[PDB]
């Protein structure tokens, strides 16, 4: 198939994106998509959807109908069950046990957007808490194991979670080398050390002056994902290559690329990025949801709110994959990973943006 020929809806992804990076100075991974089909249920659950509609924008479609055959497509094409690579996106309210759910939503979440909807007792949080623990593992297929404490739940009323669980392996898988330690130059403080991998081979590849750093573009196994990653030059800071992207910039640097000779170095890493969206929600405008003229009767039969959205992610990248352990294998352009970097993964037959993140010290 190749790299995706059309306009990305990536507007609202990007502007999360850089809220997000802006507030962590360590590495971060999260799901902008997710983050939509969150926001598209609550919407779901106003009787607004018929200024909470009004905020909620960049992410509908604004016809009801085009809305859900929109994400329902983008989430069977991204998690589309096949042997090449496994994806999972789950969300689930917790809801408290006073509230009744309409029978309806549940249709229309489960149908739709993948959710579901499960009563909690918050007068209970030690329970509650190891309820939702064990529904994370239970569809990350135990990669991630906690997303909330006691604490997190505390004056909790309905709680929305997502997480998202992806293995992959590499089109073209590194060759494994036993012992390649090297410096890696984050953006404060002296240089660390970090463990690499290096190849040859053929990929879509761009020096975009517009951004002032290169891109590179590693497919996955099964014609329909790709990691992208966003190498600022050595003049530049992620943060000044962050503060370059937008919709339109982002489509032309990748448009730009084209397949070339390229000897690609990478750190290993691995972590988890777990946060409440609330604070960062609110910091790109979408506060109302969160305001005491915030209800959800489409949800919950009649005032409620949601409050706390959770979302958490875990990634692993190495020489064959991301949380991959198996698999089966001169004008050269020079791609060293040695200082932070961006990335994400794209479903290249809709552009969805599935995974995004920033390596800041990669640790494996």
């Amino acid at each position: 198939h190749g790299p995706f020929q059309g306009q990305r809806q990536n507007e609202f992804d990007l502007m999360f994106v850089k809220e997000i990076f802006k507030n962590h100075n360590s590495n971060v991974v999260l799901s902008p998509f997710s983050v939509k089909i969150l926001l598209t249920l609550i919407y779901e659950a106003s009787d607004t959807s018929f200024n909470t509609k009004r905020e909620l924008s960049s992410v509908i479609q604004d016809n009801i109908d085009h809305t859900r055959s929109y994400y329902k497509q983008l989430l069977e094409s991204a998690q589309q069950d096949n042997k090449d690579y496994d994806l999972n996106i789950a969300t689930n309210f917790f809801v408290d046990d006073f509230i009744e759910v309409i029978n309806k939503y549940q249709q229309i979440a489960n149908t739709h957007y993948h959710a579901m909807l499960e009563k909690v007792s918050y007068s209970n949080p030690t329970q509650t808490a190891a309820t939702i623990n064990n529904w994370v593992s239970e569809h990350t297929n135990g990669r991630l194991r906690e997303i909330v404490t006691p604490d997190s739940l505390e004056g909790a009323v309905i709680t929305l979670v997502n997480v998202i669980y992806f293995k992959g392996l590499w089109t073209y898988p590194f060759p494994e080398v036993a012992n390649n330690v090297k410096p890696f130059y984050g953006t404060r403080g002296k240089p660390t050390n970090a463990q690499y991998m290096e190849q040859n081979g053929q990929f879509y590849y761009d020096n975009s002056a517009d951004l002032g750093a290169q891109i590179l573009r590693l497919p996955y196994r099964g014609n329909k994902l790709a990691m992208y990653f966003i190498l600022p030059n050595p003049d530049n800071t992620v943060n000044q290559v962050l503060d370059r992207i937008n919709s339109a910039s982002l489509h032309q640097a990748l448009w730009y690329m084209e397949e070339n000779e390229v000897n690609v170095t990478l750190p290993k890493f691995k972590f988890d990025f777990s946060e409440q969206l609330n604070e960062p929600l609110q910091q790109v405008g979408i506060r109302e949801i969160f305001s005491q003229n915030a209800s959800l009767p489409l949800l919950a039969r009649g005032e409620v709110r949601v409050s706390r959205i959770f979302q958490k992610a875990g990634i692993t990248i190495n020489e064959l994959g991301w949380e991959a352990y198996a698999a089966t294998e001169d004008g050269v352009q020079i791609f060293n990973a040695n200082r932070p970097f961006i990335f994400f993964i794209e479903d290249e037959t809709l552009g969805t943006m599935l995974f995004a993140g920033k390596i800041e010290n990669p640790v494996f």
